[PDB]
């Protein structure tokens, strides 16, 4: 928790996440897709459990970017749920939803779900 | 998008969530669910995409809340990733993933997903 | 359980899904998609707790539809997980997974996942 | 898709799958978990897209375990909805959904979601 989750954290497809944790669960930073309709850093707000668990548990987490910066507008937003495993490899392992805005007849093909693993090095 | 998502909201278990949309793109509420290990509110942020489409598509938003407050800690974090469709009966449909924290060995297992309508009446 | 699940259902999206459930688990039948790159009806196959729970839980199943037939080919599969409940007012509730067949750098987007009710009645 | 789908992969968490893919789509075999409420051999049935694209894209697939056999009956359901990617170091990527049997009250918490990457070598 806490400590150890605050840095910039990289994932298999080569995105960047900056993220500041903050003393009462809040999490804080910016994201970076390295695919997707995404141009350079979108802002990104989240919680965290900030009193985790005797035991060796990973810290449960979860945070949302909305694609829209001040360069490209994608209207679709992404939530990423998972937790963080501290220690000599310490990772972030997320299941994803990206909703897309839709008319409603297009709405049961509104989300793509995935999973991303962030690391601490890339 | 903006002024038609703040407010209250109530799902079909009974839960309630108040946001707080603001003119950048940020969302910020609690969240009091009616079942699970929960109790009370819960602090919740997200974002949304405050440029949404000529047309007719819903915005899309998505926010997170983790399971820990003055009364409980329930080491999870669930986050909704969804879209807002204003109107006479404005709703926001959601999918969310719900993360408990647990040793790697359970890990597999540490994932619930589902789905949620939130209404202005309940 | 098997006698319950046999026969022709329908969703909130107006496909239609005929099955027969096998004595031993299995499940077998055609679906017909009311929205995407469908045409006619497709095969599938799954299969489903035969000895439920004293209790009255749904009785868990799952099937898959690849989509392709005679008439088109949209190179995807879906898989629903959910479970039958039965009644009056008899449904099957699930969470659907569908896949579509990309090259390595788009398999980040090649999973939907969506939710459908299917009734008896239409 | 036909031909190199066949045969016996193993996934991460030491699970076991051997299959049939039979030349209109049909996929046929047993799977044995490592994990979990489950204890031997399931059956297992499916489908895959027998006609796969020019291109170099994955196969899509999805098949259905029922966690019940001879030795146990969990009550429960998986389905993995993924794709089929051959060459030196074929692989199938999945996401799954396991839904449990459960009461209505429970049903918000009756799937679980993951994700397996099965290979050929284990
Ligand atoms: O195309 C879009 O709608 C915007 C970019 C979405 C990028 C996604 S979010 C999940 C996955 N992980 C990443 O780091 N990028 C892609
Ligand atoms: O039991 C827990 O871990 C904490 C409560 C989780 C409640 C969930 S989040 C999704 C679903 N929708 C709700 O309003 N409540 C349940
Ligand atoms: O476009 C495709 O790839 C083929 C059709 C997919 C239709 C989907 S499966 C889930 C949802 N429920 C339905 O009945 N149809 C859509
Ligand atoms: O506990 C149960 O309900 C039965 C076993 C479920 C095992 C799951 S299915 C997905 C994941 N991948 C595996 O190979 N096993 C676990």
């Amino acid at each position: 928790a806490e400590a150890g989750i605050t840095g910039t954290w990289y994932n298999q497809l080569g995105s960047t996440f900056i993220v500041t944790a903050g003393a009462d669960g809040a999490l804080t930073g910016t994201y970076e897709s390295a695919v997707g309709n995404a141009e350079s850093r979108y802002v990104l707000t989240g919680r965290y459990d900030s009193a985790p668990a005797t035991d060796g548990s990973g810290t449960a987490l979860g945070w949302t970017v909305a694609w829209k910066n001040n360069y490209r507008n994608a209207h679709s937003a992404t939530t990423w749920s998972g937790q963080y495993v501290g220690g000599a490899e310490a990772r972030i392992n997320t299941q994803w939803l990206l909703t897309s805005g839709t008319t409603e007849a297009n709405a049961w093909k509104s989300t793509l779900v995935g999973h991303d693993t962030f690391t601490k090095v890339k």
